This record gives C-alpha cells, structure tokens and sequence, in this order.
C-alpha cells in the first residue's frame, strides 16, 4: 500500500519533544520510492539523536533532508527551552516557505510545545496565524478546514466571539474560505466537490437578514463561477443528508461539533492560505515520554495518507 | 414488557391526519394496564373511524378518553380544513390542562397541520408557544429539551436570529432553563442529572479572550447553581464537553449548538420536549401525512418510542 503521490515537506517540530522520534518511524513505515517524496525539515542533530535511541541510523542517508531550526547546544529530549521553541517555528517556516515556491504540495508540523516558543519571545496563536505571518497575508485570509469521518468543514470565521464573528462576515470572506476549501479538495482527491453552506442563523433564517445579505449572496456568486453550491441551508439538516464533500461553516461552534463527536481521535486540522496547505498531527510533544523510545506514528502516518492521495 | 409507568395524556392531533390511526396502533400493542395509564384527547369520531379502517373497534370500549376538539361534519381523511385545525388546538389545549392540573404527569401530542391551523384563524409557531399561551406565561419561560442516542438538550434560546439569541442570554435565562430540564430528567427516569452548560463564545471565552460574553451570563448562572446545590460543570466549549460523553444533559445556548449533536447522532430517533411549568409535552417526530391518512398504512413506532421515553421507570 502506497500512501504518498505527491511532493510534501515534513517539518519535525520541537527537537526536544517526540517529532523526531515519530518522523524517523513514519518514514521507515514507507517504501523507498515514498521516501524521496518527503523532504524532512529540522535540526540534523534531533534527528541523529532519536535514529540512536530508535537504532534507526541506517535509515538517515535516505533521507531528504534540509537544515531548518539549527541548535547552538546538543539535544536534550524532555526539556521544555526557548531554543527549542525557535527551532520548532523555524523548521515549520522553512517547510511552508518550500510549499509556498512549489517545491512541495503541501506541509505536516510534527507537535510543538506553546511553552517554548512563548519562552523564545515569539508570539503564537495556532498554525493558522503562523501561515499567515509567514506568507505575509491577513488571517482573515487563511482558513481552517477540520477532516474526519468522511466531514470536511471550512470554517469562515474562528476564535472569536460570536459577536465579532457576525460583525466580520461578509460575501466576500465567504466566497474566499470556499475557494480556499475547494482548491485544497483537489489536493485531497476530490476534484469536482459538491459544496454545503451552512446558514448563520437557525433554519438558514428561512429568523433574521444575516443570511440574505451574506450567505445567498455568495452561493449566487460561486454558482455562477461554476461551483456546484447548495444553501444556505440549516447546519443540523444538511450534515444529516451527508450528500456534500465540503461543508462551509460560518462559526467555530457549528463546525468544530460535528467533527470532534464522530472522530474523537481521527480530526486533521488543516490551515489553508494561498497555495499551501498545512496539517498538524492532532497531539503534542509528549515530553514525558521523549527520548524514552514509545512514541507511535500512527496519527503522522494517517496525516500524511490523506495530504499525500491519488 | 412494559414501557408505561405513569399516566400520560395522548392529543391524538389533525383528526383527518394520522394522528387517530396511530394512537389506536400504539394503543393495541400495549397491555391492558398500560393503556388505562394513557388518557386520550380527541374527537370521538375520528377515533371511531380510524377503529373501524383499522378494524379495531374492541379497543375503543377499552380506552380512556375525554371529549375534545369536536366536529360538526363527518371526518375527511385527508383534507386540510379549518375545522380541524380547531379541533386539533382544543385536543392540545384539554390534554396539556389535565397535565397541569396533576390529573397525568406528561403529554404526547399527535401530528398537527400547519395550513389547518392557520386557516382557523389560530396563531401556532411551534407547541412552546402553544404551552405558553395555554399555561399563561412568557415564552421565554418555556424551553426546548432534545433527546436522542443517550444526548439530552436545553435550548436557552431557540428559533430566532444569533443575533436576537444574544441580546435576550442573561444568567437568570440560563437558571430558568436549566431547573426546568432537571425536573424534566426526572420524569425521563434520571433524577438528579450531571448537568454541563455550553460556552456562549468558542472555549466559553477562554477566560475572557474572546468576548466577555460567558463572564457576564454562564459563569455567574453556574455559580448560583452550585451555590443551590446543583451539580453543574462550565461553561465549557460545546465541541469539547458533547464529546467527554460523561452528562445526562446539556445546555445549549443557541439552536445550533444543540441541534447538530443530536441529528448526528440520531438521524430519526430524536425527541422534542416542551417543558414548561410541570407540564412536559412531546411531540411524534414526524408531520400528519396527509396523503396516506384513513388507508391504515401508518406505523405507530415513533409514536411507541415517545411513550417509552416519556413513559419511563421513576
Ligand atoms: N406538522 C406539520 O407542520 C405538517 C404536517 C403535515 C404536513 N405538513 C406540510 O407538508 C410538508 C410535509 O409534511 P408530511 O406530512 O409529508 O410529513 P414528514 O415530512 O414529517 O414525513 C415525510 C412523509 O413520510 C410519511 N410519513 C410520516 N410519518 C409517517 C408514519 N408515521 N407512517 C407512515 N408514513 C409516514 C408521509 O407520507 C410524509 O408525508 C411540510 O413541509 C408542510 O408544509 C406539515
Ligand atoms: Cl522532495
Ligand atoms: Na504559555
Ligand atoms: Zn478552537
Ligand atoms: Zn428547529
């Protein structure tokens, strides 16, 4: 079974924490041919030290490597540091750079910890506001799309008051989270998606103007674009049809629901802006276990398979 | 088995719809001693003519009954007329007064129509109005309870604008919400539940980072709940708790929030609870079906699994 068909970047995270450890045993799960199609960013150092530890050392002159995240110190697993915290945002930055120059299609970020990049002095809030920063856009212009159990959601606002969220829709932000939602489903293997646009109010307000003056407006204007579009339509109603390979939800809660009911445990968080895509494996840095040797690579193994179709 | 343990009023609904066929069919597969426990509410002759499609005529010299919503003209399956539309307003109306008066302890109504309503002369936005108006309080004292697949719930708010929804949430709305889905829990068979509230604003504001929304209502209705003594946790972001999977019921603070968990997990299977004062009405989750009305073709399941839920062990 092969699970990679596409050129991907593979930055390795917080050097001290389990990133190392899960990257070197994903790779050596994949073929040869597999191999060459991801190229690994990160401290050679954290590498070497995790291929010791795992007595993987014949794996490393496979691998495509690029020096991002460079340590002034050896390696010490466990330890919470701020250099760790800057190598972790530089290798990440490195990766979504080579996608970004299309050097690769999309981008994994194996766990950070938030403690260590605050240590470093470096302001984060999530991959999204990171992709933004790096690629010099707004982030109201990149947008997360959660997959799992068959879901895909856009979410066209995120982390912010319900309020403020209202206040910021509009047309336009709307019709930007679908091109950046559709675009990223031909990258996931669907080419010609069936789209599900949720309605801010209950009902799709069949209950309020929002929906006249911002969602119809968009489904109008996609339609004519050649999108095939359905709604506003009410959350609840359409998510049970399951009848859509993109859903496109207005506010955080009305996505966020659906995905963490069905796939407590399989939940990719994608971050779209421009041409780069750019999943998380969903869990941490597991500093109590890093360098100990017990880390599985089961969810990176599963993130890469679905960035990496066809 | 049995699935009935405490006296239930039945309003049997548009009498040329369904509603009449499916309560005899209900009625029929219970025991003996369960049907004396449900209380019918209707127009006689159109349970006498759903008896004879259905041929059971023998059921109707058992059943307790009590004249309401009346005809003047013979039943027309089928049709949509104002007549009964009335006459489903008034079979509503009687049940949810015995309800109210102790005489049973829960209502089921059967499908109405909504043109038929309408055509009347009747205003009618749902059976939380209808409650409220019968009972004569604000509609904002009456709340929403959904139950599906384990999940129970509450709706603070409920068919209008997110916008509108906001602007009404105050901690009193919550508590007012909350103490009527635990009496309700009760009923459903689990007395003194564990109760999550929902964030108003993702992660329930993070504090106060994003928005100062759950500092002003959910935080201070929380803490006047376990000061009462209530075991309540929150406010918590809704995606987070609903999948801990580790409460009886939850409070939801817009439709949304509340609605999505629940056609999720149970596509068809959901109940819909009126809770106001003592009185908890369901309805059947589905609407007359007019075109198939007075052929005796209707299945009575949904019905079956509302007297179930509401009909259960103390
Ligand atoms: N309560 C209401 O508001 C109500 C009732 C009847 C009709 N209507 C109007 O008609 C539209 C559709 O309503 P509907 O009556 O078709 O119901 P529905 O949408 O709830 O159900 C779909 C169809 O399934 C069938 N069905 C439903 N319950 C059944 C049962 N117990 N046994 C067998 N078949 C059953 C009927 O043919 C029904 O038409 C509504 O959108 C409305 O405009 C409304
Ligand atoms: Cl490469
Ligand atoms: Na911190
Ligand atoms: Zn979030
Ligand atoms: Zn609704």
């Amino acid at each position: 079974m092969t699970i990679v068909h596409r050129r991907l970047a593979l930055a390795i995270g917080d050097p001290h924490g389990i990133g190392p450890e899960i990257a070197l045993k994903a790779l050596q799960q994949l073929s040869a041919t597999e191999r060459s199609l991801i190229k690994v960013y990160g401290p050679w150092s954290a590498l070497e030290q995790a291929a010791q530890i795992c007595q993987m050392e014949s794996l490393l002159q496979d691998l495509i490597h690029e020096e991002a995240g460079s340590l002034a110190q050896p390696v010490q697993c466990g330890e919470i540091t701020p250099q760790a915290g800057l190598s972790t945002v530089q290798s990440a930055t490195a990766a979504i750079r080579a996608c970004e120059s299309g050097e690769v299609d999309a981008v994994i970020a194996c766990p950070h910890h938030e403690t260590a990049i605050h240590r470093a002095g470096i302001a984060f809030s999530g991959y999204p506001s990171l992709l933004a920063n790096v690629l010099g856009m707004n982030e109201d212009e990149v947008f997360l799309m959660l997959v799992g159990a068959g879901l895909r959601i856009v979410h066209v606002t995120l982390h912010e008051s319900v309020r403020s969220a209202l206040e910021r829709l509009s047309p336009q932000l709307v019709i930007n989270a679908v091109d950046a939602a559709v675009q990223t489903c031909t990258l996931l293997g669907v080419p010609k998606p069936q789209v599900a646009v949720f309605g801010i109010n209950p009902h799709a307000s069949e209950f309020g103007l929002e929906d006249s003056q911002i969602t119809v407006p968009a489904v109008e204007t996609l339609r004519k674009r050649g999108l095939t579009v359905d709604g506003p339509m009410g959350a609840d109603m359409v998510l049970a049809q399951r009848k859509h390979d993109l859903y496109v939800a207005m506010l955080h809660d009305q996505g966020h629901i659906p995905i963490k009911l069905l796939a407590p445990n399989g939940a990719s968080a994608l971050s779209i802006g421009g041409r780069v895509v750019l999943s998380s494996v969903g869990h941490g840095s597991a500093m109590d276990i890093a360098g100990r040797g017990v880390a599985d690579a089961t969810a990176l193994l599963r993130t890469i398979a679905l960035l990496g179709a066809q």
